C-alpha cells in the first residue's frame, strides 16, 4: 500500500497508476472533457491538462494565451487519426497498442505531438524488424 | 522504460508518475487550474478532475450538474487548513506527510473528503501511539 520514500516521507505506491485510471474513467464517460481534437474527419474529447501533461506540442499550444481558451483543436490533416487515437489511449493507461500495421502511423504522430521516448521506442521496434 | 504487459501490451513503467508529476508542476504555476477550495480563511487553486480522481466527496460535488460548474468550492468551516494542503500535496504527489502534530487533522480531512486508504493509514499510525 505505502512505504517510506527517500526523502523520509509516506508514499502510496498505486496512487499516480489509480488516478490515472480514474482520469481515463472521466475521459470515457465524457465528464469534465473540455476540448475536442480534430483529425481528419474524427473528433477526440479529452482534459487539456492531461494533453498537456503528455505532449510537447500540447503544452505548447496550451500555455498560449489565446489558444488555451480555445474548446476546439485542429491537428495537420496529414495526421493519421488511428495513430492518434492509440497514442491518445496511451496518455490516459500507460499501453502503448504497437501493431506492425500502425507503427509508421503512431511514429509519426508521436513526432508531431512531442512524445519523444514513445518516438524512440517506436524506432527501436522498426529497426529490430528490418 | 517499457516491459510487456499481462495484455501482451507495451506498458510504460513511469508514465503514471510522470503524468503526476506535471499535473503538479502545471498546479505550482497555476496553470488551468479551474477551481479554488476555501478553507476557512484559506485558499487553495487546483484542477476538478485530479480532485475527483483523488476524492468521492470531490467526485460527487464535480459530477452534480449544477455544482460542475462552480469555480469556488467551500469546505466545512471545521476543517483543518493544514490538513487539507497535506492531503492536496499528496493528491498530487502520492507523499503523504503524517506528522504526530497534523494526523488528527489530517485524518478528519481524509475522512471529510473520503480518501478511505489515506483513513486507514492514519488510523494504523494512531494505533501504534497508543
Ligand atoms: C517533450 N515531451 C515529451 O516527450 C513527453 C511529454 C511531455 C510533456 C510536457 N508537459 C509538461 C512539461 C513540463 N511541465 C509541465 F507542466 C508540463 Cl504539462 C512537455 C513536453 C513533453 N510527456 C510524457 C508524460 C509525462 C509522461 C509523455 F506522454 F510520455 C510524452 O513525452
Ligand atoms: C472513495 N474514494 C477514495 O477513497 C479515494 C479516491 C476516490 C476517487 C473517486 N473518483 C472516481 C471514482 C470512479 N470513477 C471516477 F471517474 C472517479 Cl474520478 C471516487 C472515490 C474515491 N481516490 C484515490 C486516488 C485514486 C488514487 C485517493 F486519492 F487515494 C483517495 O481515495
Ligand atoms: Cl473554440
Ligand atoms: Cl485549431
Ligand atoms: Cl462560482
Ligand atoms: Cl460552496
Amino acid at each position: 500500500l505505502y512505504f517510506q520514500g527517500a526523502d523520509s516521507c509516506i508514499q502510496f505506491t498505486r496512487h499516480a497508476s489509480d488516478v490515472l485510471l480514474n482520469l481515463n474513467r472521466l475521459r470515457s464517460r465524457d465528464i469534465l472533457t473540455d476540448v475536442v481534437i480534430v483529425v481528419s474527419r474524427e473528433q477526440f474529447r479529452a482534459h487539456k491538462t492531461v494533453l498537456m501533461a503528455c505532449s510537447g506540442l500540447f503544452y505548447s499550444i496550451f500555455t498560449d494565451q489565446l489558444k488555451c481558451n480555445l474548446s476546439v483543436i485542429n491537428l495537420d490533416p496529414e495526421i493519421n487519426p488511428e495513430g492518434f487515437c492509440i497514442l491518445l489511449d496511451f496518455m490516459y493507461t500507460s499501453r502503448l497498442n504497437l501493431r506492425e500495421g500502425n507503427i509508421m502511423a503512431v511514429m509519426a504522430t508521436a513526432m508531431y505531438l512531442q512524445m519523444e521516448h514513445v518516438v524512440d521506442t517506436c524506432r527501436k521496434f522498426i529497426k529490430a524488424s528490418e
